[PDB]
């Protein structure tokens, strides 16, 4: 059939306006009345990996918001116990999804004293590391050592074990939210029968994968600078070339893959690690360009495919390799030196 069409079960989850439906960056796309006022709080379907908040006293942000020092508040509910919690609590608690899931469900079960009625609710962040469920006293996120209260998010490798979320997160999270790169991939849309690279929104070489995981995730979703909600939009993917350290993002949703060895093609809710990657799908075939096409003013379009019959090729046909489905083939205006 068409790209779209054999690519739509694997892509659903790369449509983020979808699969989470909320501010990535910064997440406060729902709003509830406690009492007599509105306020607003994050509803996004997906937990994001590697997001922490980085705070103006310089404290992590999981330190309790009541710490003794005020240099040692962070963003965490108080002592006065709700949290955090252990993955093994919430086990015997009769919770019954993964650990993610579980902490999504016990920040969705904690009610604000000040009215028992609200259908307001914290965000989480759970530690896979630490195997704990912290639960946020506030939903602040970004906010222009200073105080607490000066903050902005931000996507770190090092803590790519830690997953914020809202109470809202999918049951099945990691089935439907592009949760990890995608190995020896470039994201596309299908074009005239082949699956066509998107064109970069802006583009920068950086060290490694995580740093691009970083520059991107800077510029996704954001549920601020009612009407200041992203619905997901944003820009919430990227392709990281391992090979030149080229990190394109980009804004169009992706609906196909072209396969590349080296490239890894990332989200801003997914892992930032290379190591966290998923081998490209080789079951699923198509004719893909490599190269986007920009407006421009100004030769030979690289092709690949995972079959010959697929590839689309008006000169030499080569033989790659490829960890994710070993090799693969590619057009190209060199002779091969097999020849
Ligand atoms: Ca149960």
């Amino acid at each position: 059939s068409t790209p779209k069409d054999i690519w739509g079960r694997y892509m659903a989850k790369f449509d983020l306006a979808k699969s989470h439906g909320s501010g990535i960056y910064v997440d406060l796309g729902g709003t509830e009345r406690v009492g007599a006022t509105q306020h607003r709080m994050p509803t996004g379907k997906c937990p994001v990996m590697g997001k922490v908040i980085n705070l103006g006293n310089n404290a992590d942000f999981l330190n309790r918001i009541s710490a003794e020092n005020p240099q040692d508040r962070g963003l965490a509910f108080p002592d006065t116990i709700l949290s955090p919690v252990s993955a093994a609590d919430l086990v015997r608690w009769g919770y019954d999804g993964n650990d993610v899931a579980n902490c999504a469900e016990y920040a969705g079960n904690i009610i604000p004293a000040s009215d028992t009625a609200t259908k307001y609710r914290y965000p989480f962040v759970y530690d896979a590391k630490e195997e704990m469920c912290h639960i946020l006293f506030t939903p602040m996120q970004y906010n222009r050592t200073s105080s607490l209260l000066c903050m902005e998010p931000m996507k770190s490798g090092i803590d790519a074990h830690l997953y914020y979320g809202s109470s809202r997160v999918d049951k099945k999270w990691e089935e439907n939210c592009p949760m990890y790169p995608v190995k020896d991939a470039i994201f596309g849309r299908g074009a005239n029968g082949s699956c066509v690279a998107i064109e970069s929104a802006f583009e920068e070489f950086t060290r490694d994968a995580e740093e691009c995981s970083a520059l991107m995730f800077e510029n996704a979703a954001a549920d601020l600078e009612s009407a200041k909600n992203s619905k997901g939009v944003g820009m919430n993917w990227a392709n990281y070339d391992s090979n030149t350290g080229l990190c394109r993002v980009i804004e169009e949703t992706p609906n196909c893959l072209i396969i590349d060895a080296g490239s890894f093609a990332m989200t801003a809710v997914g892992s930032p690690l290379e190591q966290d990657a998923v081998p490209f799908p080789c079951d699923i075939v198509t004719n893909g360009y490599i190269e986007p096409r920009p407006r421009s003013r100004h030769i030979f379009e690289v092709t690949t495919a995972l079959s010959r019959e697929a590839l689309k090729c008006s000169k030499y046909v080569h033989e790659k390799y490829s960890e994710s489905c070993g090799t693969y083939y590619y057009c190209s205006e060199e002779k091969p030196s097999s020849w």
